[PDB]
């Protein structure tokens, strides 16, 4: 079944918004979809335990009705690097558990999207990063680029490292994190030339609740 | 004579503030110093033409009295990627001119610091990036890390790419861009373990005019 890992040029660049757009587009194409956020930090308390907003957005945007834990096995309240809070709370993040969770979603979905945490190299322990897991799984990677000053360097750095790891950069998504700026078009042309992967689509600047905006239309799944 | 290229995990992470600290420390050590900002964007008009604040900070912090043009040959008013504004204004950025400017400073200084623009991969033309020039010059690189969420990934990405290019990562500087946060110490430990270069020093959060604060004391030049 189809599976993709979604990373970003940094934390807060739009991985979640783009992932929802990707999920909506797959559903529109006829796929039985599932979003997976194996490791999450920055979560709120609820009667059922801790709940992460990214995990909730991916869960809502999946065509299948999924249990929270199936979408997000590891939930930490504090919004910091996974490895720091995991060590402080004494709750190890295990590659095997993250991989088991992906297989579990594949029991019912034929199109799975995996959102990472932060950027490419976000640590999970003192000796293991998210990149290590993505490489282990041999997941094709989709790069979400928040269009802003500094994004060219970050996109280039991330694309080079992904390719070096022997992984496939399946595509990139341009996300308009802010209203139209002076050099928007020039940045889009530069990004298009430099990222060795197809531009899947561009998500407009959607001020109000973009996680729940109908954004699937901005993604051309046939380029993936 | 000694020469170092200063890059950062992104634009606006403190390359200029750290460069001033580095320059002050070298001067304290007895060196005849010179800061060099070959390419600059985001500049103000003056009676003498355009003037960039980074270039002005490096000029002020050099032990030698340097002419503005010697410090910054290429000055663009608009604060965007060098390649975009250079093309729009029809003023090509030439590797040869940038290299000639470095040699010119070396006529009088025995310790030269070169501040890049933006991050590692900032484009200078449609086919040439700053990284290309740094590689051509075989300059040892100092990585400035603005201590904040997302910096681990960026530091790791930049360090890997620099090493891959066959260049020497001479050291890194931790810059406190914001007041003390919850996981400061844990981030410093993670950064120290992961960056394959000596931590040269840490610049405290200095709210008021940090470019002109006495920061040389935070750098241990003997580790460089
Ligand atoms: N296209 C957009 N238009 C308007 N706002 C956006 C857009 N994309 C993202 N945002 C907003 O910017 C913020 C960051 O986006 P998002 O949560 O998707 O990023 P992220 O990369 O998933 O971050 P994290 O590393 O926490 O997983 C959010 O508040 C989001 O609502
Ligand atoms: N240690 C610090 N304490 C307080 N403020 C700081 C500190 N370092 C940097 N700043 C502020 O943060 C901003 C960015 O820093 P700086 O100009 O040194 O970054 P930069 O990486 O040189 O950016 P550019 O890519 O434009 O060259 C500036 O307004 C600066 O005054
Ligand atoms: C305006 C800004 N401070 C410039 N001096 C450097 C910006 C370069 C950004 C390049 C990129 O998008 O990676
Ligand atoms: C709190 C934040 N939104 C997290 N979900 C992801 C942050 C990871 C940052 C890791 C790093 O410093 O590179
Ligand atoms: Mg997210
Ligand atoms: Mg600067």
């Amino acid at each position: 079944s189809k599976r993709y890992f979604v990373t970003g040029t940094d934390t807060e660049v739009g991985k979640t918004v783009a992932s929802c757009a990707l999920l909506q587009a797959a559903k529109a194409a006829g796929y039985r979809t599932a979003g997976y956020k194996p490791v999450a930090s920055g979560s709120e308390k609820t009667p059922e335990g801790l709940r992460n907003s990214d995990a909730l957005a991916l869960q809502r945007n999946s065509s299948l009705q999924l249990d929270y834990a199936t979408v997000n096995p590891y939930t930490f309240a504090e919004p910091t690097s996974p490895h720091i809070i995991s060590a402080q709370e004494g709750r190890p993040i295990e590659s095997l558990v993250m991989s088991a969770g992906l297989r579990a979603l594949e029991q019912q979905a034929d199109w799975v999207l995996v959102e990472g945490a932060g950027g490419w190299f976000t640590p999970l322990s003192d000796t293991f990063t998210f990149a290590d897991w993505v490489t282990q799984e041999q997941l094709p990677v989709i790069l979400v680029v928040g269009v802003k000053l500094g994004c060219i360097n970050h996109a280039m750095l991330t694309a080079q490292v992904i390719q070096h790891a022997g992984l496939t950069l399946a595509g990139w998504v341009a996300n308009d994190v802010t209203p139209p700026g002076k050099r928007h078009a020039e940045y889009m042309t530069t990004l298009t030339r430099m990222i060795p992967a197809p531009l899947l689509g561009e998500i407009p600047w959607l001020a109000e609740n973009p996680e729940n905006a109908a954004t699937g239309k901005y993604i051309n799944l046939a380029l993936l």
